[PDB]
DNA sequence: GACTAGGGAGTAATCCCCTTGGCGGTTAAAACGCGGGGGACAGCGCGTACGTGCGTTTAAGCGGTGCTAGAGCTGTCTACGACCAATTGAGCGGCCTCGGCACCGGGATTCTCCAGGG
């Protein structure tokens, strides 16, 4: 449920995680460089689906 | 006359296709905002084309007339139209194409803007 994600974020963001989302209504080239970004790196923690 | 055999309907189980809702993904149309510029409109001047006063006539209303050819109603008949159905064919109800329409690409053609000099 995409109700859920944003349910999420707030809970990320009350623990102070490092973070990032992905869904349906991201355009094409944001989250292919958004996956490029989180294969490197490592200061970013979870991946929201 | 007593009981026997078989099959479509009565009862019933199988299948299974058909949809009710919700929810997510994704493209297209609608929604919103800025730089700048062209359209709206004021201020004005004028001239010349009507707005208006008065003289001097033709003309509709006036007042009447003597009828004259077209309009309303009186018979009267008779050519014709609204009354059954057999028909039987003119035409519609349902299906099966291939062709013109749908629509997009390569190109020639054409329509428009600018910053300069000419």
């Amino acid at each position: 449920m995409t109700k859920v994600l944003d349910v999420l974020e707030q809970f990320l963001n009350y623990h102070g995680y490092l973070y990032m989302r992905l869904d349906g209504a991201t355009k094409i080239e944001d989250r292919q460089i958004l996956t490029e970004r989180f294969n490197t790196d490592s200061r970013i923690t979870v991946f929201i689906l």
